[PDB]
């Protein structure tokens, strides 16, 4: 990672929290192309000092997103490790994360919007699958809306996939259980089972989010009941707008080897 000096970063408003992290809008002072000075809006992701022992996994998550370059993958600008800080500096996305956007805009998001976003997410995941690169935490909170839909210009929405955060392979078991049904059953059984098939299951859960207007699947179940949901081999209920429910369930296959390739997922989406 490129090293960014603390003196070149300004922290502004809080944008929320992730697992052992706090996120802020900020400004980065930098020399850009042609030697021009810029004050660039950035996303500042800060690892909690209490959890500094996760720094390796924290940065490895972002390293994963920068191994490859792709129009649907969030840009990392660098890191700031001055003083006692562990900070990831990323591109700032004006419209924020997709979970919040879905909850706030539930009434004006139709089937075609959901289908377009699903196709773009599947394109990003196909690129990762072709590169045999595991993401490990696909969810609407890790999808960023770059551009809103604009029917006046026919322009679709445009999304990017953000980094997965600290890996489920090192997180405490209680956090993994609270992350059911994004974390697949085989990873509840053994977090070292993390594999490309993991991301197919979590993609299914994320499509359910996209189709459910901000709702979180199984939110009414406490951790013990989420575990039993997997033990009883249940599937999620179909979203009220159920156009993608069969795809969701085919992706959330309890047999990892039976989950469809992202090429097949894309073909299915294109058939609708
Ligand atoms: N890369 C990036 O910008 N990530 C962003 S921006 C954002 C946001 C923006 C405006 C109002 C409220 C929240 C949230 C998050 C996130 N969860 O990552």
């Amino acid at each position: 990672f490129h090293k960014i000096r603390n003196e070149d970063l300004i922290f502004n408003e809080s944008l929320g929290q992730g697992t052992f992290t706090k996120i802020f809008k900020g400004v980065r002072r930098e020399v850009g192309d042609y030697g021009q000075l810029h004050e660039t809006e950035v996303l500042l992701k800060v690892l909690d000092k209490a959890h500094r022992n996760y720094s390796e996994s924290f940065f490895e998550a972002a390293s994963m997103m920068s191994k490859l370059s792709h129009k649907h993958l969030v840009l990392n600008y660098g890191v700031c490790v001055c003083g006692d800080e562990n900070i990831l500096v990323q591109e700032f996305v004006k419209f924020g994360s997709l979970d919040t956007y879905l909850k706030k805009n539930k009434n004006c998001i139709n089937i075609l919007w959901k289908l377009e976003v699903a196709k773009q997410l599947a394109a990003a995941m196909h690129f990762l699958e072709e590169n045999t690169l595991i993401h490990g935490n696909v969810c609407a909170k890790n999808i960023l809306l770059i551009r809103e839909e604009d029917r006046k210009t026919g322009n679709p929405p445009f999304i990017k996939l953000s980094d997965p955060g600290i890996s489920i392979t090192v997180l405490p078991k209680d956090i993994l259980q609270e992350r059911i049904p994004w974390v697949p059953p085989e990873c509840i059984e053994n977090p070292k089972n993390l594999n490309l098939a993991t991301d197919k299951w979590s993609f299914g859960t994320t499509l359910w989010e996209i189709c459910s207007g901000g709702d979180k699947p199984l939110s009414a179940l406490d951790s013990q009941r989420k575990l039993q949901f997997y033990e009883d081999r249940h599937q999620l209920p179909a979203p009220k707008a159920a156009e993608l429910a069969n795809l969701i369930n085919n992706c959330m296959d309890y047999e990892p080897d039976h989950r469809p390739s992202f090429r097949a997922i894309i073909r299915d989406l294109n058939s609708l």
